[PDB]
């Protein structure tokens, strides 16, 4: 595995001179910028502020220098810039912007001078690699503890002393909790009054984690460790061997790749936790009820199968045979007839690993091409402003290709100049010709992801008996396009540029067959993709071994409200457009199951869907031969840390996947009144039957309050799921992490021990999707 935790060089824990200014104000003030040990935040201090300034690394964005930073426009700050430092090092060389938010929709500034371009350049590329870093995001319980010790000890701490205040502001805003944090300090033996503070010497992460244990009432350990035991005492060093190899794996999981434990491995492992829960009241092989929290909190035990989080997949098959993260309209952070087009968005989309965004191109009043979505009321962006933001995002976060998708509306005129600005834009990016052993011709197959690493590919158009009923059906396909439904012809220079990603009319999947063109596509509107997945499943799936399709939303969805990509994915499709800015159960899913793969915004399509000679019906609700089905049962037991405040919350548990997997609204826990710290649901388990297809399908954990308000989730793909006791840290929309929120549940996974047209059984059958499958059935008859 090539991840790595960050590491942060000692020129960044020692920190280095900035100057700090903001955007509406003439100030600016110099400022010792500093990173902890473990790289998870940046802190700063104000003269005057009695808080340390900080940013959670959590939530960074991009940190950007030189030409890509912003310079200050205001006199007085650009003088004291120039000033700082050298002078004789260009202004904005020296410059560093930071960009950070929750989500990448609503997103804020910091804005920075370095003394030199050196400084300003280490910097950006050192912060960037820690936001990015994917261990630290996928961390477990006990690695978010320890994100807050380092807060308290490095960002808090206050001439060698941790103030018990910043404790409590850490954890609480509310009043009871700061009382049981108060009588947690004071049972460990440290100083719990209002105005005190802890010597760094005392303040130990061992002596912190008893803190935990002293704080939290996990309740559930007690019974959990009589079982793991058997009753008889500690639990021996056999006793925990067989818990890892029997219920913490997955009982199919292979036992030459992914060896089972041993009783040295474990015995050693038991006095790793021992040693830091009991120190020399630990005994040999065995392992205490809090040595087994630690362990269940610790990163042995956490939820992320490593190999699948790594760039680990084959990356040297067709692109056909993958799942490409896609973005429609990307443009837009709104509404489609009301909101606002950007070029900040093309930065952001791409940072999330995105690899096929949109571009409408439409011609701009004085001659400059522009970009956005044609007769409404939406702003408008320079295509040019586009472009170079592009080419400046395309590969921060992934090596592979990325696809731009051209709704092409401009004359022959403005189209020279997409086609100019690309090229200058690009250069050496832009895939402009065919490459060695993949002509354009009949029954070759696409090149490689890795063939195109770094590489931009542009999809747009070339050079230039149905009866009554398929022509309704083919008019409200063209209506429900919008404007896709009808661009202008290519120029000669932007064909000259497509050649991978053609762009064609779809007419049946025969003559597709029969050309045998696997560098010809087809975008359909979901509308269009609805009525060959219900006509001739089977042949969609096949289409999809050797050529692309892309899928995007309805015009009637003005909203920017999406459809559940699963429903595409299912098919084979491998460009499935969703709305970024929506952050609804669609982009929730997208962006949980592309943080795996390294978040190349690559996944490798299941083998069977794969296999040329393999006929496959995704609306199937029977098994697969030659794939095995499961269960998977899950039961949530506690909550921890899920917010500041006494909140009353429930948890609940969905499925998607095949359709006859797709499990929404059946399953949710009891609500826990007026308790933000621990709530413990000790709900009945939540059972999935028969999953029919375990790697087409994701498990969901979703925490809300009781009156229906987001509070986290957790995507888990059934491919790499691991069983057992784990603690879920739970994450936002965008997928990033809440911090200490986490779930803590129990996780069986295991192989499955056992209408008047096919059309509308197939429509019923799509209901499962739906925010209300119930109603949607309903209406439906
Ligand atoms: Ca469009």
């Amino acid at each position: 595995i090539e991840l790595k935790w960050p590491k942060v060089p000692e020129q960044l824990i020692k920190g280095d001179k900035f100057l700090k200014w903001e955007e509406g104000s003439s100030g600016f003030i110099e400022i010792l910028l500093r990173v902890d040990p473990k790289g998870y935040f940046l802190y700063w201090k104000i003269e005057g502020k009695e808080d340390t300034q900080l940013l959670d690394l959590a939530y960074v964005r991009d940190i950007r220098c030189a030409k890509y930073a912003k310079p200050p426009k205001d006199k007085k700050i650009k003088e004291a810039g120039t000033n700082f430092g050298s002078s004789n090092i260009p202004l904005q060389d020296k410059c560093v912007t930071i960009c950070h938010g929750y989500n990448y929709i609503d997103l804020e500034w910091t804005h920075l001078v370095a003394e030199n371009s050196s400084v300003a350049k280490k910097w950006s590329e050192e912060v960037f690699s820690y936001a990015y870093n994917l261990l630290s995001l996928n961390k477990n319980q006990l690695g978010e503890w320890e994100k807050l010790y380092f807060r308290l000890t490095t960002v808090e701490m206050e001439k060698n002393k941790i103030p018990v205040k910043a404790i409590q502001k850490c954890l609480s805003k509310d009043k009871d909790d700061r009382a049981r944090i108060s009588k947690a300090l004071e049972k460990i033996g440290w100083p719990s009054g209002k105005n005190d503070a802890i010597d760094l010497k005392a303040f130990d992460f061992d002596t912190f984690f008893k803190f935990y244990l002293a704080l939290l009432e996990r309740s559930e350990i007690e019974g959990i460790f009589k079982e793991l035991s058997k009753n008889k005492g500690n639990i021996t060093t056999v006793m925990f061997r067989d818990f890892l190899n029997d219920m913490q794996r997955h009982p199919s999981l292979h036992k030459t790749l992914f060896p089972l434990y041993t009783d040295a491995q474990c015995e050693a492992l038991i006095n790793d936790y021992e040693s830091a829960v009991n120190k020399k009241g630990k005994k040999k092989g065995q392992l205490t009820k809090e040595g087994l929290l630690y362990f269940l909190m610790c990163e042995e035990n956490n939820l992320t199968p490593m190999h699948r989080l790594d760039l680990g997949a084959n990356m040297k098959l067709t692109l056909a045979a993958y799942y490409i993260n896609s973005s429609h309209n990307t443009y837009l952070t709104g509404h489609q007839l009301t909101g606002k087009s950007s070029v900040e968005i093309y930065r952001q989309v791409l940072l999330t690993g995105c690899r096929c965004l949109e571009l409408d191109c439409w011609d701009g009043k004085d001659g400059e091409p522009i970009i956005t979505h044609g007769f409404t009321m939406c702003t408008e962006v320079l295509f040019k402003d586009v472009v170079y933001a592009i080419a400046e995002s395309a590969f921060k976060v992934s090596d592979y290709p990325v696809i731009l998708s051209f709704e092409n509306h401009c004359s022959v005129a403005q189209q020279k100049l997409l086609a100019q600005y690309c090229n200058e834009a690009f250069g050496e990016l832009l895939l402009d010709k065919p490459i060695d052993g993949h002509p354009l011709k009949p029954g070759v197959p696409l090149p490689t992801p890795y063939d195109l690493r770094k590489k931009i590919l542009i999809k747009n158009k070339k050079m230039h008996g149905l009866t009554d009923e398929e022509k309704k059906k083919i008019e409200k396909e063209k209506k429900d396009a919008g404007t896709a439904a009808k661009e202008a012809e290519a120029a000669e220079e932007m064909s000259a540029l497509v050649n991978y990603i053609q762009p064609v009319h779809f007419t049946t999947f025969e003559q597709a067959q029969k050309k045998d063109r696997h560098y010809e596509m087809s975008s359909m509107v979901e509308t269009q993709a609805l009525n060959k997945l219900k006509d001739n499943p089977e042949d969609f799936v096949d289409y999809n071994k050797k050529q692309i399709t892309r899928i995007y939303p309805k015009g009637t969805r003005v909203d920017s409200s999406n459809y559940v990509p699963q429903i595409y994915w299912n098919a084979g499709c491998q460009l499935v457009a969703l709305n970024f800015q929506c952050f609804d159960i669609a982009m929730c899913v997208n962006l949980g199951v592309f943080e795996y793969n390294g978040c190349s915004g690559y996944l490798l399509k299941p083998e069977f869907m794969r296999k040329l000679d393999k006929r496959f019906d995704p609306f199937t609700e029977s098994t697969v031969d030659g794939v095995v089905a499961g269960t998977i049962e899950i039961k949530i037991i506690s909550a921890q840390f899920l917010s500041d405040k006494q909140i009353s919350s429930y948890v609940e548990v969905e499925m998607y996947g095949l359709p006859t997997d797709t499990v929404r609204k059946k399953f949710k826990t009891k609500i826990i009144e007026n308790n933000g710290m621990d709530p413990y649901y000790d709900e009945k388990v939540f059972v999935f039957k028969k999953v029919v297809l375990p790697d087409l399908a994701v498990v969901r954990i979703i925490v809300s309050e009781e009156n229906g308000k987001f509070i986290g989730h957790r995507v888990m793909p059934l491919d790499g799921i691991k069983p057992g006791y784990r603690h879920v840290p739970l994450r936002n929309e965008s997928n990033r992490p809440l911090g200490l929120a986490s779930v803590f549940a129990h996780i069986v996974a295991k192989d499955y021990v056992s209408y008047q047209s096919a059309q509308e059984a197939r429509a019923a059958a799509l209901c499962a999707f739906e925010d209300d499958p119930d109603a949607a059935l309903n209406a439906a008859k």
